[PDB]
């Protein structure tokens, strides 16, 4: 009939992202990863964008928006962690900001 919808900002910061390859963020202890190895594309595996348009690049940029940015939070509280992926969406507001948007939505690294 009606679900109830509700977000509690809680202090979210990964441990350690790769990018490049994998990412693991850091809930109340649990090891909430974000996005993982998706499968081998042999028409699409570029060594020059090795993901998307870089690689390595839209990696670093990130690479800071987790160690030293360290401002992410957990803007959700649906209670759900597992459903879409398996617990590989997870909302990151770096510094009161979203990383996905920042230089991810212009197609990784660009």
């Amino acid at each position: 009939a009606t679900s109830t919808k509700k977000l509690h900002k809680e202090p979210a910061t990964l441990i350690k992202a790769i990018d490049g390859d994998t990412v693991k963020l850091m809930y109340k202890g649990q090891p909430m990863t974000f996005r993982l190895l998706l499968v081998d594309t042999p028409e699409t595996k570029h060594p020059k964008k090795g993901v998307e348009k870089y690689g390595p690049e839209a990696s670093a940029f990130t690479k800071k928006m987790v160690e030293n940015a360290k401002k992410i939070e957990v803007e959700f509280d649906k209670g759900q962690r597992t459903d879409k992926y398996g617990r590989g969406l997870a909302y990151i507001y770096a510094d009161g900001k979203m990383v996905n948007e920042a230089l991810v939505r212009q197609g990784l690294a660009k």
